[PDB]
């Protein structure tokens, strides 16, 4: 049909969007902390600790494949990146820090993101 083939132009347009600002967000990892999978290799007990594990890489796996179907299913996976660094790693690692660094970093991008998302009318 028709509809269906806006709306996926819609979605189309809403994975630009979250294209950038993915890429936005992890500029603010120079340090590519985030930027993979926790390594169950080295941290063999991290499923035991952290229920939902969250990376970049995997974020833009689903990405790729429009998976994200609004701006909140893009935004709970970002939110579980920092969340679950902050619950694994003490406050005096340099981990830790680098989330709350992220986390105050990307709050500027998603809350422009948001009202672009309104705004062009992508959802
Ligand atoms: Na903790």
């Amino acid at each position: 049909s028709m509809e269906q083939v806006a709306m996926e132009l819609r979605l189309t347009e809403l994975t630009r969007l979250l294209r950038s600002v993915l890429d936005q967000l992890q500029d603010k990892d120079p340090a590519r902390i985030f930027a993979q999978p926790v390594s169950l290799k080295e941290v063999p007990d991290y499923l035991d600790h952290i229920k939902h594990p969250m990376d970049f890489a995997t974020m833009r796996k689903r990405l790729e494949a429009q998976g994200y179907k609004n701006l909140h299913e893009f935004e709970e996976d970002f939110d579980l990146i920092i969340d679950n660094c902050m619950k694994y790693n003490a406050r005096d690692t340099v981990f830790y820090r680098a989330a709350v660094r992220l986390r105050d970093q990307g709050g500027v991008v998603l809350r422009q993101a948001r009202r672009e998302v309104d705004s062009i009318g992508l959802e």
